[PDB]
């Protein structure tokens, strides 16, 4: 057996080793003491293994927390902002077949979002309602200056 | 056999093991007391490892740290422009078939993003899509300042 | 035996290890307690060994640390200038094919690019993408004043 | 019996004397003191020999001053940032293949650039990529204020 990652939160490792057995890749899972997991494979596996951890961009990496940057007007006010990006990213979330939600704002205003959602849904419908919720949470913002894409989490072709 | 390298992270291992694995040189992984990967290979197949990795710059090298570099206004706006970034970078990567991405912000604004897809997902006519969310993410930026450029891995 | 150098990294050590033994030349490799490598050759072998490594700029200078220079509004703007510098290296290196990247920025600002590609990759189709990638990185920048400059490791 | 030349050396210079020797038909030996510095002796009966070819290269290699012990003000400030430009664009011109040193100098308005290449390679052909590369890198240079002169280690 070779190891593929330790560490593994439960969903990381749930994630990574339902995408595995799905393409009949032999995986295994054990917990250790901290209740973190680790996947490993059969060596014969391993390159593949790797190759579909790789193209479906497992393990996910991590981005700057704004927590840590910023442990100042300039401070305050991108501390605002990312609570409103939160506020409108947890209201969004409660759209049923809503699955993931990125919402970044400039305070005239903009806003990109940016929405996941099942396979099984079609959200097309629901993008003049999804605009009009961000477009009345923000300060000064129209219509125009908010971008929504919408995505399967099957993939650009639905 | 013959320790090629220690003190690796599980990811990049693994990218190294799977290199070489796939180029006809035998592998061997294991994990030292501090939690960090080493690689070994055969000796006889120690300069063809070597070639392959160099060639494909691993082990990767590393670039500086916001957070080193300045552990002031100027100071301050670089803080926030890098957030801005990351903020950029954490909602590309959402987008299925995003593996990696890096976004170089200059606040007339302009905006670098460079996407690197899975070599199983065509990302190229998703350009102006991916313009779109990063022209309304950051302040007075136009798509005519927006260069965005997809590699496959 | 005659020691090369000691102190060593592993990546330097075993790039330096590789070219000579793909030269011809015997050498032989020691770990010390730290985990640094110290390369040695066969007296015979010892000119055409530093020949070799000199030719392939072995081993790698220092050169100055801004953070040494520097541990004011013109030393404060060095380091911008660094850490866009940093910046546009670590995109320009996740472009497949790349394996070393310099940038040095003048902020009409102008910019300067080296890009080593591995030998195996022809980057050369793909520099006015890396042009522009630089051009949209920094404050005015124009096309005509960025220098790129491809080339193979080989 | 055996004769002392110099102690005291970096691993690099002792390389480069001891390399010197063997390759004009002198036989050297080295060792490393307790602290880390380099030792070459040679037999007793070649100590003229060997010090005439070392005398004849300019070993050992004599010191300049340094920046950082010289200004250890904005006109010193200048000066410290335009040493780390010309660092900065050695490190970057030290990564193109073939380039064993270089050195440059830096008016800011001209330049001067030394490269010394490998003889296996044939660095004429880039000379205007380097000084474009060095053109972009620096406040308002043109290309015609610009010298940049290659010498092959041999």
């Amino acid at each position: 057996k070779e190891q593929l990652y330790t560490g593994l939160t439960e969903k990381e490792a749930n994630q990574m080793q339902a995408l595995l057995l799905s393409n009949d890749v032999n995986v295994s899972k054990e917990m250790d003491k901290s209740g973190n997991m680790t996947l490993s494979v059969a060596a014969a596996d391993f390159v593949r293994a790797i190759t579909i951890l790789n193209n479906n961009g497992f393990p996910k990496k991590k981005f700057a927390d704004i927590e840590v940057i910023f442990p100042s007007p300039s401070q305050e006010n991108a501390k605002i902002n990312y609570l409103k990006e939160q506020d409108i990213e947890r209201l969004l979330s409660k759209i049923p077949g809503v699955i993931d939600c990125s919402v970044s704002l400039n305070v005239p205003s903009s806003a990109a979002v940016l929405v996941i959602s099942s396979p099984e849904v079609n959200l097309a419908p629901s993008v003049i309602q999804i605009k009009n919720l961000v477009k009345n949470s923000v300060d000064d913002l129209k219509l125009e200056n908010i971008s929504v894409v919408i995505k399967s989490s099957s993939g650009q072709d639905g």
